[PDB]
């Protein structure tokens, strides 16, 4: 019996490249997705092409809100429904965006707070309450202390996502759960942000001068979920070149 | 003219305790409340009899919802409407209680509550104190010194915890340009839950290396009163652990 | 042709297990040993009689000294001279004891402490540097329990410190050089030999993941997946293997 | 009776500050030097003129050696023979150059660099405690709040520096028992160098959050004063950044 794994925010970027590097590993995957159905459906073709019926889809909005545990649940349901099991949880979907101090603030705290942090925690629960290699793995922020100016929310949003990290691992471990982090640095650019300005972070980086492809990052995750880290708990695994070594 | 000092949850405990310091150092204090009314009154009195018309109270719910903002707004207000200016911001209000990952509120509520109260209600009022403004401005975010040590079973209190320490970061990065300063004050353990039986108290208390007691209220107030002085001028973006030494200790 | 792979203090626990992983994985060893020559040559040998001419034993104090940078450079020949290459430096040999602040002495302590833990790793990440399709790097042996240490261990802890420091320097230094330098932080692996049972016991009940100590193997793994092509974006991250412990309260 | 500091490398700088004001705050002081003879007796005969018999100078080498315990022993033992007590100590006294790991002898730079900033504090630490085997006794180190985003090419300094961050934590769990607090003080950029160009100043400077400045030396002494304070007294093992958010900047 394969072991089945849910990752948020998986149609994309670097969500696809850990859905993938999981289904090569030969998990049966949940591709969680919000506005990016098409490309959600592709890659479930893509992998079921290669290996019928292991994976599907799942829709949600992560947005905190009243009917965000619901949600949650159901995400996770979704895993057991399809394939029996839920062994990993990758809690990578995010909102990013700026949030001066000086949409309402309000929808801004619901979609920064409730994607970065307060669906990974109700995603923990209800993977912890539905339940072998049974681990959590959070798409952290290697530059958390050396924030993006303007990024207030966002920032508060990956603390707590450290937060829950360290509290889920700790209250997990007497269940043979692990809950870990992969913190990238630069890695995939937005495709909003222009080219000059891609280039000014990339020259940035020690190791090579360039961004982390999403595969890259994908491999951090490949190592935490595997046999080789057994012992590995509250960890979390910085994957940035670099770059959060460097000084201003 | 007297500077002012918007100090959260202040009817008692250590927000009471910020407040008084502040009061004696020669601030007027805006000393918000959420239930405990009678308590922030006797408060204020007790102030405004050492220095007439230096204190007022301010009720406000600090639970996340969509009206939040114009009540951290309301705050701010509140302390220019009464003393003309705001210079300090102490954010010390603070939801505590367990929310186990696996089995009253919903969670729903305890997100809004325990995430609201550490985290969501400091960035809003980072926001309107900052919006409205031989200068001395600053916040002071009362933060944990057992955030990587957290209690079990209280995950979403950690994460406003943890919060609140990106909070103070980002805030004290982009707001240094306007010469407000961002700060925190992470006790350890100081004064226990009233709830708490004597014998929780002093299984606690013994694991302290300095002195095997808790932080008195002032203890933790004097880090806040130093953050705020200038004394600490150049000092923006720092958490002062006051724990004697109890996050040191391991398991 | 296959890589090569220095692992200070090789002869037993740990660092065995680490040349052991990476001998598994393809690499020819250098068995760095001070006191263990028996463990060290017994070790070359399975190893040799798995391939040959893919392990060799070096000897070498690692206390602070005036000569410790000659002996250092003479580690890093070794693998050179037997290999032709030194694609991975692991440091992991460690002198561990307790220096209350109130037989050896503290001059002692502190060239064994600092020197081991340090200043060794120092001058042989410099002359691994300077010696240097390629998938280079170093691994250091830290501890996830720095900032909670034991009890009147200031020495050691400041020397685990002092190689947290060096593991990011040397970081952002080797960067451009393209060599990679990570660590791996065990919190409770395998226990003193002369501890006993009941503090050893003591320790094990503390670890929220099966309450039991990492295997040296479990250590190893993570090393493994830091030198491998797995990890090759990744520079100056030190990986906690220590089952939650540092995550646990007073 | 008043009580007694010992400053090392107090000569000049931040350490000079230092000792200034402990000295206006009513300590009498010992200031080390190891060079800089005429400017720490310059700064004694100062001292002195304000209130006799209350400033000495000591002279030592911190470099590492086989000597160094005893060296930091007759440093210590110099507060009592003139005071007759030894209530602070602060470690300040630095080695700070490049060591660059691919191209003074190694082995030097290594005793240089890691005696003054951590082994010669480590030992004083010894001394100190030893001599003490009302009271407010504590030690202030002078850290760096740049020590996770170090300056290319100090790997050695950067491994002292953080030795010393070990050093406050395992000196001020051990030490608590005995009423010995150990604290840290981090500058990010303070006093630049002497020789450097102000177009290379200034290029530190316009990093810092906080003013587009330097710390001056008594922006980092008003952290120590706090720290060796009645108002820091719960206050062991933490290290207070005074930074103007320098380390919280992105590269
Ligand atoms: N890229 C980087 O350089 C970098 C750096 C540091 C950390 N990270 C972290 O690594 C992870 C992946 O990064 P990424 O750049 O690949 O992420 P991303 O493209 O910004 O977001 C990934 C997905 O998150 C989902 N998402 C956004 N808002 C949502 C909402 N309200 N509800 C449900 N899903 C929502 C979206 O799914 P739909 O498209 O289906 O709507 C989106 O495709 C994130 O956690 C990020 O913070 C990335
Ligand atoms: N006590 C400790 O040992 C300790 C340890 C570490 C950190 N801290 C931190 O230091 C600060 C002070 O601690 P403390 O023990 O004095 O705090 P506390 O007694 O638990 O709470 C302080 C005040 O928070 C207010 N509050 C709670 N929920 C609120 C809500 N929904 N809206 C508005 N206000 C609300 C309450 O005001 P009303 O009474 O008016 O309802 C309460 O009096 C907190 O931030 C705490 O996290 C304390
Ligand atoms: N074991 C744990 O629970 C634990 C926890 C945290 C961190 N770590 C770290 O992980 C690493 C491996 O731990 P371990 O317990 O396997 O180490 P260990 O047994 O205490 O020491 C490993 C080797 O270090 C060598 N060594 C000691 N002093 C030396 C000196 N003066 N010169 C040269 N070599 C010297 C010894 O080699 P010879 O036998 O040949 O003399 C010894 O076998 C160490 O860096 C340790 O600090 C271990
Ligand atoms: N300045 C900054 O921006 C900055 C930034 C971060 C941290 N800090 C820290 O704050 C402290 C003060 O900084 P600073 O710039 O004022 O220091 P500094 O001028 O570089 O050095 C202070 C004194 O250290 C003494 N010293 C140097 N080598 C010694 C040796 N081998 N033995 C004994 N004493 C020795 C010297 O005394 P003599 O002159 O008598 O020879 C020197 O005057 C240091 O610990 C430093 O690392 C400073
Ligand atoms: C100002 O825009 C910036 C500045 C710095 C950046 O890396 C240091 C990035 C990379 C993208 C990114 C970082 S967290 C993050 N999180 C999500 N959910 N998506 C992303 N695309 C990113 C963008
Ligand atoms: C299980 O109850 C515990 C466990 C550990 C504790 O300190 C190490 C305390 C002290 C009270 C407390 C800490 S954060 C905090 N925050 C608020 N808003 N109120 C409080 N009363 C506390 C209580
Ligand atoms: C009081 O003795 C203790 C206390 C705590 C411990 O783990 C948390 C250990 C495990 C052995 C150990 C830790 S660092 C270390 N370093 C070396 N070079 N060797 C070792 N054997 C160890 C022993
Ligand atoms: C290349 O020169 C540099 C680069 C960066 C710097 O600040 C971040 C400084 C300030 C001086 C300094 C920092 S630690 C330090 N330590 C000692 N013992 N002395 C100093 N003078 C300094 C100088």
């Amino acid at each position: 019996e394969a072991p089945a794994a849910v990752v948020t925010g998986a149609a994309k970027r670097i969500g696809r490249a850990i859905a993938v590097k999981l289904h090569q590993t030969g998990y049966r995957v949940v591709i969680h997705y919000h506005n990016s159905a098409e490309a959600a459906v592709s890659l479930a073709d893509e992998l079921n092409k290669e290996r019928s019926n292991t994976a599907v889809v799942c829709q949600a909005d992560l947005t905190n809100s009243n009917v965000l545990p619901a949600s949650c649940e159901e995400i996770i349901n979704s895993c057991f429904r399809a394939f029996g099991r839920c062994d990993v949880l990758v809690n990578n979907a995010s909102a990013f965006y700026p949030t001066p101090l000086v949409k309402t603030v309000e929808t801004q705290v619901a979609e920064l707070i409730g994607t970065n942090a307060i669906a990974p925690f109700l995603l923990t629960m209800s993977f912890a309450q539905r339940q072998s290699n049974l681990s959590i793995v959070n798409l952290c922020d290697a530059m958390v202390d050396q924030p993006c100016m303007a990024f207030s929310l966002y920032n508060m949003g990956k603390h707590a996502l450290v937060g829950l990290t360290q509290s889920a691992a700790l209250e997990l471990a007497p269940y043979g759960i692990r809950v870990n982090g992969v913190a990238p640095g630069v890695s995939l650019l937005p495709v909003a942000m222009g080219e000059e300005e891609k280039d000014k972070w990339r020259r940035k980086v020690p190791l090579g001068r360039r961004e982390a492809s999403a595969e890259q990052i994908a491999d951090a995750v490949i190592f935490l979920v595997s046999g080789s880290a057994q012992y590995i708990t509250g960890s979390i695994i910085k994957v940035d070149g670099g770059l959060s070594l460097v000084h201003a």
